[PDB]
Protein backbone atom coordinates (compact mmCIF):
# COMPACT_ATOMS: atom_id res chain seq x y z
CA UNK A 1 0.00 0.00 0.00
CA UNK A 2 1.39 3.43 -0.86
CA UNK A 3 -1.39 5.50 -1.42
CA UNK A 4 -1.10 7.43 1.72
CA UNK A 5 -4.03 5.50 3.72
CA UNK A 6 -3.58 8.28 6.54
CA UNK A 7 -6.85 6.89 7.52
CA UNK A 8 -5.34 3.43 8.32
CA UNK A 9 -8.67 2.56 7.66
CA UNK A 10 -11.65 4.94 8.46
CA UNK A 11 -11.55 2.35 11.37
CA UNK A 12 -7.80 2.31 12.67
CA UNK A 13 -6.91 -1.11 13.12
CA UNK A 14 -3.80 0.45 15.45
CA UNK A 15 -6.46 2.43 17.30
CA UNK A 16 -8.68 -0.57 18.25
CA UNK A 17 -5.90 -2.77 19.04
CA UNK A 18 -4.44 -0.42 21.50
CA UNK A 19 -8.06 -0.07 23.26
CA UNK A 20 -8.40 -3.82 23.57
CA UNK A 21 -5.01 -4.17 25.69
CA UNK A 22 -5.73 -1.12 27.71
CA UNK A 23 -8.87 -3.11 28.95
CA UNK A 24 -6.76 -5.99 28.64
CA UNK A 25 -4.37 -4.65 31.67
CA UNK A 26 -6.94 -3.17 33.13
CA UNK A 27 -8.92 -6.35 34.17
CA UNK A 28 -5.74 -8.28 34.62
CA UNK A 29 -4.93 -5.57 37.16
CA UNK A 30 -8.25 -5.10 38.37
CA UNK A 31 -8.58 -9.07 39.55
CA UNK A 32 -4.58 -8.61 41.59
CA UNK A 33 -5.17 -5.34 43.12
CA UNK A 34 -9.05 -6.54 44.03
CA UNK A 35 -6.63 -9.83 44.79
CA UNK A 36 -5.70 -9.57 48.28
CA UNK A 37 -8.58 -7.73 49.18
CA UNK A 38 -10.38 -10.89 47.82
CA UNK A 39 -11.85 -8.62 45.49
CA UNK A 40 -15.85 -9.18 47.07
CA UNK A 41 -17.62 -11.84 47.15
CA UNK A 42 -20.66 -10.35 46.67
CA UNK A 43 -22.75 -13.02 46.74
CA UNK A 44 -22.21 -12.38 50.62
Amino acid sequence: GKRSWDTESVLPMWVLALIVIFLTIAVLLALRFCGIYGYRLRRK
